[PDB]
This record gives structure tokens, sequence and C-alpha cells, in this order.
DNA sequence: CCAGCGT
DNA sequence: GCTGCGCGCTGG
DNA sequence: GCAGC
């Protein structure tokens, strides 16, 4: 499964090979514009390239890197706990994990596995992508 | 300047 | 069902 | 957007 590139340029389109990075990106986008969140994501991923590193991090150090995005202590704590669970808990879908809800889960189900036809997003940008897929999947 | 917004 | 979390961006 | 409430 290779999810197609869209005229909406969702960041999930480039991250889908690594479900942890795609999910981290969803967290970066919690009430935060892509214009600001996505450039900081690359800085975060340079420093915390995997769940294995992030799960050992001190949330206070993560929070310093996230300050300009707001929600910095909440999100730092989320990222460390999510990362721990991703690696250590049994799960089938990432909504079972702390810090991912329907938006992250829907993103995972469209981008990381081939369940896009079963997903009904509430997030507007994800809905635009999903409508576009229905409209275009034959052509693709 | 500043009240409302952002996958 | 509603709240706390939080910054900088947006643009009239 | 998400968890907590
Ligand atoms: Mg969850």
């Amino acid at each position: 499964w290779t999810p197609p590139r869209s005229p909406f340029n969702l960041v999930q389109e480039t991250l889908f090979h690594d479900p942890w990075k795609l999910l981290i990106a969803t967290i970066f986008l919690n009430r935060t514009s892509g214009k600001m969140a996505i450039p900081v994501l690359w800085k975060f991923l340079e420093k915390y390239p995997s769940a294995e590193v992030a799960r050992t991090a001190d949330w206070r150090d993560v929070s310093e890197l996230l300050k300009p995005l707001g929600l910095y202590d909440l999100r730092a704590k989320t990222i460390v706990k999510f990362s721990d669970e991703y690696l250590t808990k049994q799960w089938k879908y990432p909504i079972e994990l702390h810090g991912i809800g329907k938006y992250g889960n829907d993103s995972y189900r469209i981008f990381c596995v081939n369940e896009w036809k079963q997903v009904h997003p509430e997030d507007h940008k994800l809905n635009k992508y999903h409508d576009w897929l229905w409209e275009n999947h034959e052509k693709l």
C-alpha cells in the first residue's frame, strides 16, 4: 500500500513508511498549524529518531524543543508515554495508545494500512484527502 | 494593533 | 457533554 | 486534538 500524493500536501503522505513518525506528526498537529508544527517536527525527529529513543527521554527536555508550538508540557509527556506504549503494549490500532485519538487513528488507517475505504474522518483536511481518494482511486 | 485560529 | 492545555500565525 | 473529568 502506497497512499497517493494529493494536491492538499498532507504531511502523512511523506511519513507513512514509519507509523511512529506519522503518529508523532499527528500529535504535533493537535491544535497547532502545519506551518509551525511541521518545521519543528523535523528538528524533533533529528534529535529523537525513533520510539526507542523518545521513550527514554526526559519530558522536560522535549518540552524545551516544543515551546514555540504551545501545549509543550502536555505534548512532551504525551510523546514519551505514547512512545513507551507503541513499543511495549500489544495493540492493533494506535487509538489504543495514550495520546492518539480518532484523528491519529484515522490517519494511520488511511496512510499506514490499506483501510482507507472504511475510514470516515471528522478532521477537515483528512476528509478532503479521503473524498479526493474516492473521487480519484480508479484513475489511480 | 489584536480577537480568533490551527490536519 | 465540557475544560485545560498554549504558542505564534493570521489578517482585518 | 486529546485525555481527563
Ligand atoms: Mg488513545
